[PDB]
């Protein structure tokens, strides 16, 4: 209930929200049915239009008009936004030249420049550019302030999940918008585009920038806009909030544009009609910085231009039908379009199996334009599984496609030639981001970064401290010009030990076996020294990692590698080592094949054993540090050390075997040598985070041995790569992967062909960035180099993406 008798008499677009049944008049009124009954009188005014004319200079003041051309204006905050220039013979702002604002210059009573977000819904990355010749306003924000040349979303590359996630700096697993629509099975209820329960608070996680900053003191304007309120009029409610006093005066405002994604879904991305939603936002942010320069803020104000996510063409007739797949589709729920999520129709039906149903979905046609995967096994870089909001069951639809469930829902429910939603490393789903005022840089291109870093930086700009979130924190530094945020490094919980030759080979009892007892003063002091790390240097090129954790661990020194070996989970948790672009590749020799070495550094009993593997029908093993790329033939002893090997399921194997043979000399070879740290992980929670030993869902069967749930590597270089690896004097080059270590090839539907054409694509799709693997590891890397450390920071946020260019 509203008692909608009450008034907005000087309540028009109030900051704080009035409790029911008092009539409301806030931005969100309207989309509440809860405005008082006044509200569109007051202060939804439209007479007159948006802008002044020269008859109108002057004016008398007509309370009743839009906005006002009256020589008090000024005074009142409520003139059009073109008044200076019609009337004053101003400039508009896009025309003037542009300055280096190298210093804020804010009217007094301002405490701090205020920061404007202007949000755009559905702005592909490529706008900018494509679209540079009609969009003079925002081409000036772009070229004169700090920009990227795209900036990518979270997946589900929609608009919820995605603002919000720029509200909060989460993943939407942990803020809980894990799509448009969702079903909640603990709440036993439904978040739909339409109704009301979108509305309840329990949805809503996490705490969003305009919460972070009321707590500390600043105020925020109100961020949603209800669709029925004009653009121009939430530009002229901006610039009205921004002439209150000042103890009243928010620090913190967001505009938002329906458009391009509304005209984008009828037209496609680049359909002609798009020109025209183009130049409408455009015109926009020229009103707001014509309004800001009138209130003499065009110099104060920090605005940031960011989208939510592209848009990619799809037609009705790109759609894929589950009723073609499967026999029992009515005993289904499925989320439908550019991502598929399924569940059982009925909780009461104990016939559903997701066994069968992921089955029935693999690999069944040849051209098919999805693929089904558990929550868990999808890509580690999509962090799209720890929510109960997330069904089990997902599909990831190719670009240009949809999902859905009967050919009747299509036609009963063309309409569209655009939508979004897809993995959002693809090309046509990225978007934008400009920052311009006396906080970001001048004329300043930076790489792309992810919109879940933007929240720290919008706590930087007001002054702020984040709530904790996903960001990295200094990974943005090189944006602003000053509000910098000096990280430091964690500090290291656990050292490790370093163990000499304290065991004979005959206390070991671990059922393996190996043809090394064939055999000097020059070479026998000479392995010593590499034993003692007199090769380290050269294999550990950035400082050992720090353990983040308290565990008890060995580093261990070889020739070719290093490694910091776990007591714990009896294995290394890091292998570190150097290929040179001149490195050669050598076969495991024939009498070598199955050989595996006790470590004399280490006890029989922090050890694993080979007859667990012999008696594991399912179960083989690997090596970390890779037999092929041993140095000499007596090096190559050390790459069969039951330190240096790890648990392979032989379906894996075929995939690690592929890397370490092929890939990481070709990768030495282009970039130069490189620098790889390999490793396993467990992740058995999905949670994105370090497993603890009780977490741990499977072992090599009859032994302590853990199985990891992921393999890692990060292979790193020098940027500029006419400089080795080994000798690099600048900025990095990194690439990494977090492979999912699992008992078939399924995901790969041309896994039965010859791994070169299969596994660098499956690698491809698992790149992840080195702070993924810090999560999933508890480790952290690059602790000594001579970079800055906010650089190692964004660093460590890089994703190789492996798309062509935008
Ligand atoms: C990305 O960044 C985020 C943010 O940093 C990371 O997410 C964090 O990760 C932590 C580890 O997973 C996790 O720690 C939890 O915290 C549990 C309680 O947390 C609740 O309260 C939070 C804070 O309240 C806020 O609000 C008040 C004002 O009202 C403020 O004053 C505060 O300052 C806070 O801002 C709240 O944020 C959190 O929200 C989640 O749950 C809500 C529903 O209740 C959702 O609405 C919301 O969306 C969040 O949901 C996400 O996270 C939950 C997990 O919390 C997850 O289930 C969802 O799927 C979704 O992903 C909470 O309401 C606390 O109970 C935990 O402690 C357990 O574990 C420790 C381990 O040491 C045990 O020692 C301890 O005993 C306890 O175990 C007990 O319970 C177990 C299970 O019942 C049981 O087995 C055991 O026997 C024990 O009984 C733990 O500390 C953070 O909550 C989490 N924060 C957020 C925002 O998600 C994330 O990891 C990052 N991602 C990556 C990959 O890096
Ligand atoms: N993707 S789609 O199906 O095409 C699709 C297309 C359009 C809509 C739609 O009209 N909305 C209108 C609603 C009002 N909103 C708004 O004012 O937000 C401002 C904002 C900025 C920032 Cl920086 C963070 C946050 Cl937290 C919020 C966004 C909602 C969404 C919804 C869906
Ligand atoms: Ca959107
Ligand atoms: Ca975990
Ligand atoms: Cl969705
Ligand atoms: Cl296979
Ligand atoms: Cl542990
Ligand atoms: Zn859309």
């Amino acid at each position: 209930w509203t008692a909608t008798s009450g008034s907005c008499k000087g309540r028009c677009f109030e900051l704080q929200e009035v409790g029911p049944p008092d009539c409301r008049c806030d931005n969100l009124c309207k989309s509440y049915s809860s405005c008082c009954h006044d509200f569109d009188e007051l202060c939804l005014k439209t007479a007159r239009g948006w802008e002044c004319t020269k008859d109108r200079c002057g004016e008398v003041r007509n309370e009743e008009n839009a906005c006002h051309c009256s020589e008090d204006c000024l005074s009142r905050g409520d003139c059009c936004t073109n008044y200076q220039v019609v009337c004053k013979g101003e400039s508009h702002w896009v025309d003037d030249d542009c300055e280096e604002i190298k210093v804020p210059e804010c009217p007094a009573g301002f405490v701090r420049p205020p920061l404007i977000i202007f949000s755009v819904d559905g702005f592909r990355a490529s706008y900018m550019k494509k679209g540079s010749k009609v969009m003079p306003n925002i081409e000036k924000l772009r070229s004169c302030g700090t920009h990227a040349p795209y900036m990518r979303p979270v997946y589900p590359t929609k608009t919820f999940p995605n603002l919000y996630t720029l509200a909060t700096g989460l993943y939407p697993e942990s803020h809980g918008i894990v799509g448009n629509s969702m079903y909640d099975p603990v709440f036993d209820a439904s978040f739909h585009l339409r109704g009301r329960e979108k509305f309840n608070h329990r949805w809503w996680g996490g705490q969003p920038l305009w919460i972070t900053a009321t707590k500390q003191g600043v105020r925020a304007g109100t961020f949603f806009w209800s669709v029925s309120i004009p653009h121009e009029r939430r530009i002229l409610t901006i610039l009205q909030w921004l002439s209150l006093p000042d103890n009243e005066r928010p620090s913190v405002y967001a505009f938002y544009s329906e458009q391009p994604d509304f005209s984008g879904h009828k037209y496609g991305p680049f359909g002609p009609e798009m020109t025209n939603p183009l130049r409408e936002i455009d015109k926009t942010v020229g009103q707001l910085m014509d309004g800001l320069k009138q209130l003499r803020l065009h110099r104060c104000v920090n605005v940031i231009f960011v989208g939510d996510h592209g848009m990619e063409d799809v037609t009705c007739d790109r759609t894929e039908f589950l009723s073609n797949y499967l026999t029992n589709v009515d005993d289904i729920t499925l989320v439908p379009g550019t991502l598929g999520r399924i569940r059982a129709k009925s909780i009461n039906n104990s016939k559903y199996d997701p066994k069968t149903i992921i089955a029935a979905l693999t690999c069944k046609k040849p051209d098919q334009h999805f693929k089904p995967y558990m929550k868990q096994h999808l890509p580690k870089r999509l962090h799209y599984a720890n929510n109960r909001r997330i069904e089990d069951i997902h599909l990831l639809v190719d670009r240009r496609w949809h999902v859905a469930r009967k050919p009747l829902d299509v036609y009963k429910k063309c309409f569209f030639q655009g939508d979004h939603g897809f993995d959002n490393k693809v090309n046509s789903m990225q978007t934008v981001f400009v920052g311009y005022g006396p906080t970001f840089k001048y004329r300043t291109k930076v790489p792309p970064f992810e919109n879940i870093e933007l929240y720290n930086v919008m706590c930087d700009l007001l002054g702020l401290k984040p709530a904790p979130n996903n960001g990295t924190h200094g990974s943005l530094n090189h944006l602003l010009r000053t509000n910098t945020f000096r990280p430091t490094m964690p500090d290291e919980v656990s050292r490790p030990n370093y163990p000499g030759i304290m065991y004979l080979q005959s206390e070991f009892d671990l059922g393996c076996t190996c043809d090394d007892k064939v055999e000097n003063k020059l070479e026998e002091l000479n392995k010593r020294l590499h034993t003692k790390g007199s090769t380290k240097e050269r294999h550990l090129l950035y400082g050992r990692p720090a353990v983040l954790y308290r565990t008890s661990y060995d580093i261990l020194y070889h020739t070719d590698f290093e490694s910091g070996y776990s007591e714990i989970f009896l294995m290394p948790l890091w292998t570190s080592y150097t290929i040179s672009k001149q490195a050669e590749v050598s076969s495991i020799p024939e009498h070598l094949t199955n050989c595996v070495r006790p470590d004399v550094r280490v006890s029989p009993g922090f050890s694993q054993n080979c007859l667990a593997y012999k008696n594991d029908k399912q179960m083989s093993y690997g090596f970390l540090f890779p037999p092929y790329l041993s140095s000499s033939p007596e090096a190559k002893y050390d790459a069969f050390l039951v330190t240096n090997m790890v648990p392979m399921y032989p379906a894996f194997k075929r995939v690690w075997a592929y890397f370490q043979r092929v890939l990481v000399k070709k990768y030495a070879s282009e970039r130069n040598g490189v620098n790889v740290i390999s490793g396993p992980i467990f992740d058995y929670n999905y949670d994105g985070l370090r497993d603890t030993e009780d977490e741990i869902k499977q072992y090599v069967e009859g032994s302590s041995i853990p199985v990891p749930t992921h393999y890692y590597s990060i292979i790193t270089s020098c940027l500029d790569f006419t400089q080795p690896a080994d000798k690099c004097d600048g900025p990095l080059s990194v690439s990494s992967f977090i492979l999912p270590h699992r008992p078939d090839n399924d995901e790969s539907c041309n896994s039965s062909e010859d791994e070169s054409k299969w596994v660098e694509e499956l690698m491809k799709m698992h790149t992840a960035r080195v702070r993924d693997i810090e999560h999933l590891t508890g480790l952290d890397f690059y602790r000594k180099t001579s970079r800055s450390y906010s650089e190692i920071l964004t660093l460590k946020t890089y994703l190789h993406t492996y798309e062509s260019e935008i």
